[PDB]
C-alpha cells in the first residue's frame, strides 16, 4: 500500500530542505526553502475549476456523488458509488454513470454556491463533499478505488473534516481554508499556511550527521 | 503492470505461462469450422494450476494475516454477529487510509468462532486456505450480502485471494484463480476435504477458451 509521506519524507522528496543556522534545543534540525516549497504546494493546487466537463473523470464523477447527495438523492448516489466498485473490481471503471446526476444537479442552488466561492477543482470538490457530509457520513471507504486512480484527490478528500492535512496536499488544503475564511474564491494561490505548517514540522525532527553535512546553504 | 493489473484473460494467461502449443489432433485431421487455434500443454497447465491451489489449511493462526482477518469477517457473519464482522471491516478500511492494516482487529473474533458449529463444517470440508475460505465467503452470504467493494483493500496485498473471492458466486473464475476455484467444486461434489490436487477442469477450461481466439499466421508459426 501507497502510504502517505510525513513532512521530513516530503521535504527530502522535493529537495526543499537548508541550512537554517543557534536555537537551543535546534541542533541537528533543517531549514526549508520556502520560495521552492510555495511553487511546490502552489503546483499541488491543480487546475482552475472551468466547468465540470473539464474536471478528471474521477473528479467528475465524486463531484457528481456528492452532488445528489446535497439534494438528498441518496439512491443517484449510492448507484453511482456502486458501478464504481463493481466496474473497478471488474477491471475499468465506468465514470459515464456519473453524467446524469451532473446533468440533474450542477446547477442546483447548493451547488452553484458551492462553485461560487471556490477557484479550483480541488477546492470545489472538497467543499461538496463537506456540504455533502450533511446529509450522510460519506466516508473515504465508499470510494477505496480512488486511491490509485488518483492519489493527490483521495488525499485532498480525506482531509475534509481533519484539522491537519498531509503534506502532499497542504497546498491545496490550505487553499481551500483561506477561500473560507476569505468568504470568496481566489485564483491567486492563498499557500503560506503550508510553508509554515511544513517548516514547524520539518524542526521537530533531528536529522543526522550525514544528512546535516548534505545540508546546501 | 502494477499491483492494480486488470485479470489476465485466458489466452494472455496462458502466452505468461507459456501454455500454448500446437494442436496436434486438428494440425492431423483439420476440421473446417477450427482453423488457426491452439491447443494446451496440459502437464504444464496441471503445474500451473496446481500452483495456485495454496497452502493447506493448516489453523487460522497459520494463514496470511488478511486470510485470517477476512475468515474473521466470514465467520462472524455466519454466526449473525454483523458488528463484529463490520468492526474488522471498518478498521482494515481506516488503515488504507495512508498506512499499513490492522489485522490484529480480528483476533477476539477468531477466537470466538474458529470452533463455532458452522465454522468447524466449512473447515471438515475443504482442505486448502484458498477452499475454506471460499466456502466461509459462500456461508456467510446466507446472513447479508457481502460484497468484495468493501475489501478492494485486498488486491494490492493478495492479488490471488482477492480473485478467488470475487469468483464466489461466479459460474467462470478468472484464469489466475482457475485452479483452486476447480479444487473448491471439486471438493464440493466429492463432498469431502481432498488434500489430492483436483484442477482438471480448469484444464479442460483453458483448452475450450483458448480454442475461441483465432490467431495469425505468424502466431500460428510461432506455436511450439
Amino acid at each position: 500500500w501507497a502510504m502517505a509521506l510525513t513532512p521530513m519524507e516530503f521535504a527530502r522528496k522535493y529537495n526543499l530542505l537548508r541550512k537554517d543556522d543557534p536555537v537551543p534545543g535546534e541542533e541537528m534540525t533543517a531549514g526549508i526553502e520556502e520560495g521552492d516549497a510555495k511553487r511546490v504546494f502552489t503546483m499541488q493546487l491543480g487546475p482552475y475549476w472551468d466547468g465540470f466537463e473539464r474536471c478528471s473523470p474521477q473528479a467528475y464523477a465524486l463531484s457528481a456523488v456528492f452532488m445528489a447527495r446535497m439534494n438528498r438523492d441518496r439512491d443517484a448516489a449510492n448507484n453511482i458509488l456502486k458501478v464504481l466498485d463493481k466496474t473497478f473490481v471488474d477491471g475499468k471503471p465506468d465514470f459515464s454513470v456519473a453524467r446524469p446526476v451532473m446533468k440533474k444537479y450542477q446547477n442546483s442552488e447548493l451547488v452553484q454556491e458551492v462553485v461560487a466561492k471556490h477557484a479550483y477543482v480541488l477546492t470545489v470538490i472538497a467543499s461538496l463533499l463537506e456540504a455533502a457530509r450533511e446529509d450522510g457520513v460519506v466516508p473515504s471507504s465508499e470510494f477505496l478505488w480512488l486511491k490509485p486512480v488518483d492519489r493527490r484527490l483521495w488525499y485532498m478528500l480525506n482531509c475534509v473534516g481533519r484539522q491537519t492535512p498531509y503534506s502532499e496536499v497542504a497546498g491545496p488544503f490550505a487553499h481551500w481554508k483561506a477561500e473560507k475564511e476569505m468568504g470568496r474564491r481566489s485564483l491567486v494561490p492563498m499557500i503560506d499556511e503550508a510553508i509554515r505548517a511544513l517548516e514547524i514540522a520539518v524542526k521537530e525532527v533531528r536529522l543526522t550527521p550525514r544528512q546535516m553535512e548534505e545540508l546546501e546553504p
